[PDB]
This record gives structure tokens, sequence and C-alpha cells, in this order.
């Protein structure tokens, strides 16, 4: 079901990035990682917290998602290829071409295929 | 328990971006989403259609996913960001830079985040040692 994601983000750059789907609700760490596991999953109200410490260009080890259960892997799925995706952006933005920036953001293209239940027949 | 998603994709251009996927079950739609839709889920062995009916570039709006079930945000979410990783990338190597196909997938980013549970008995004897 929804599942609770507590993000403690150092660097304030990437937690802009999560938005509160049906799957998933990101709220802001108020609690270090330690504080959070000590104080169980009824009491703080969340299945598990993502922190990063630093830009991760810099160091991509500097990210980790600590859970009370072991997660399903779609958690981090979402996760990593939401930040993977701006992380290639950044990457691609810091190119050595003299307009690059104009060239990125007149070819960004950024789809919300929309979903649908199909009528019942039945 | 992966989904199985059909695509239907009029163009040709997109079912490529799906073949090494490691969410969903992807395959090639051999019937339409109506189709799929009366024959319903114990027939076909499929849960979801996406249907891609024009160029992305110039109707980006001609696409759309079709389930037998309401299907979590991630399957949109995941299948969106294909598509326009993939568009974008197109526009960005038609301007005139040397090398452009090769600095793109040079510069993409994969980055897979590393996912813990927290250490914390009664039917499991402690160390002989302690
Ligand atoms: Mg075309």
């Amino acid at each position: 079901d929804m599942k609770t994601i507590a993000i403690a983000d150092r660097t304030g750059e990437y937690e802009q990035l999560f938005k509160e789907n049906d799957e998933f609700r990101f709220v802001h760490a108020e609690k270090t990682a330690e504080e959070y596991r000590k104080m169980g999953a009824d009491k703080s109200g969340i299945d598990a917290v993502l922190e990063i410490r630093q830009d991760l260009l810099e160091d991509p080890n500097a990210v980790a998602i600590y859970g009370y259960k072991q997660l399903p892997a779609s958690v981090s799925n979402h996760i990593s290829r939401i930040l993977s995706d701006y992380l290639s952006d950044k990457k691609i933005a810091s190119y050595n071409i003299p307009d690059i920036k104009q060239i990125l953001a007149d070819s960004k293209i950024e789809l919300s295929v929309h979903t649908y239940k199909w009528s019942e027949d039945g």
C-alpha cells in the first residue's frame, strides 16, 4: 500500500524532486535515522528515511535508505530513477558547449502519460 | 508479481526503449487495446496496454496506458520518464554538436540507492561462546 518516506537531504538540492503520489508520501525528516529507528514505525509513522549527505555527482555513495523492514524494490527503484534523471540532466548541463543550457531547455520534454482503468465489460 | 504490459506503438519507434526494463514485463501487442479489454485478464495474460498512436514529438498527448485494474502511479511514472528521456535526447542530438550521441550516453547517471533494513529471539539459541 502507500509508503511514507522521510527525506533528510543535507544539500537542499534533491528534496524538491519528490512529489506526493498514491503509492508514496514524502515528508521532511525531523529526526535522525537513529532517532527514527529507536522510535519504531508505530510511533514515527514512516516506513523508511532517505538520507543524502552531499552532491551525488561528487560522491554517489552519499545517499542511502534505511527502513524498519526490508522494503519492496519499487521504493528504491522509484527514488533511484528520480535522482538518476536529475543527475543525468545536471551532468549534461555541465558540458562545455556555449549554448548547452538553451539546447537542453528547448529540447526538454516531460510527459505525464495518463493511466486509465478500462470500462468494465463483465 | 511483475505486471505484464503489452506495447501497441503505431509508430514502431518506442518499443526498443523497453526491452531492458527491470520493473515491468513488456511485450509486443498482438491485439488492440479494445480487444484485450473485451477478452479480459484471464484470457489475455497481460495487466495493461501502453498505447502510442503518433510520434510523441508531433503530438505528445497521443499516448495512454490502460489497465484491467487500477495501476500504481509508478507504471505511468516509469514509462513517462523512459519516453521523455528518449525524446529529449533525440531533440538534443539534432543540434550541431560533434559526437553528441556519445556525449549523451556518457552523461547518463544510473544511481541505484542502497537500501538497508535497520538491525534489531525465542526459538533461536544464543551463541555458546556468550
Ligand atoms: Mg516520427
